[PDB]
């Protein structure tokens, strides 16, 4: 709280941090987890037990990705360059149930989003190149790993792109929102 | 452990991570910390309270820092330029009590230190910048941190240094390792 901002995003359980950073860019130092400030933020205590690091070429889309099992909580942020990263609602019952927030997350603005279990994630890379860094609640499960089409028609999610994103195959076969399996 | 490799350095207690790399400099992904193949290494469960992110110039030598209050467990690497980081044994009876352990981490190699609570820790900038991570198990308190000087005579550290190293002045103050208080 000292050692960052926190801001409710318009999914409130979505949180966007910023840490304090001391310094400048000749030398600097940030906190950019403080488990006191996160459990104050989020509510209730967390473990990650799985920490990430990618790499990936401007107009790289990842997503959008979730697990209904081993449901994944993931605090993310980029240590290098841009990306433009989304948090998709698909909680039963929620009264976002269906809607998405996205930020512009930069090794400049130190930007992080919590993203909880229950939502489906992606990212688009804005820069040259973007390294992305990620903490998930619970291991990764490739036999359990859901997708949703980025450019889903019903989600549809302003992504800062003038040139068509480049995708997996796998993510290019995401389903579409209407047809997705969601959280109990 | 199919997540990355682990080797007890001659400390044995400080353990060398590196981790697999799916993919190459055109786009990869890696895990950086797995909680089941850091703690199958380390033998005991592992909480991380506080990540820290610093950005340092060429020649900046940060330690060695230790608190003897709220001990702290560092896992540590570098996801910009490179860095040689060290660790020293500071624990009552240790049979490698006053050792030092030291190994070159960076952006390309992917290699983390674990220095577990009980010893001090102090890295150099080898590179133009490097941008140094860690995770530690207690939160930092800078009333109960303590320092000795890196060039201590009887610590003998090997610091891959032409130049001089550049020093905040508490660092420059540090006790010569004759004269530290040490772990309990």
């Amino acid at each position: 709280s000292n050692a960052m901002k926190a801001t409710r995003l318009a999914i409130p359980d979505v949180i966007l941090f910023e840490p304090r950073v001391f310094g400048d860019d000749r030398g600097f130092f940030f906190e950019s987890y403080n488990q006191r400030a996160f459990e104050e933020a989020c509510g209730h205590p967390v473990s990650f037990v799985q920490d990430n690091h990618s790499r990936s070429a401007r107009g790289v889309l990842r997503g959008l990705h979730y697990q209904i099992r081993q449901a994944q909580g993931k605090l993310v942020r980029a240590t290098l360059g841009e990306v433009f990263d989304v948090a998709v609602d698909l909680r039963r019952g929620s009264p976002t149930f269906g809607q998405w927030v996205g930020e512009r997350l930069s090794a400049e603005n130190k930007r992080q989003m919590w993203i909880p279990a229950g939502f489906a994630h992606g990212f688009v890379v804005l820069s040259e190149y973007a390294e992305f860094l990620y903490k998930t609640t619970d291991f990764w499960a490739p036999e359990h790993e859901r997708c949703i089409v980025w450019n889903d028609p019903e989600l549809k999610i302003d992504w800062p792109l003038q040139d068509a994103p480049l995708l997996s195959e796998k993510d290019r076969q995401g389903k579409a929102f209407a047809d997705a399996d969601c959280f109990p």
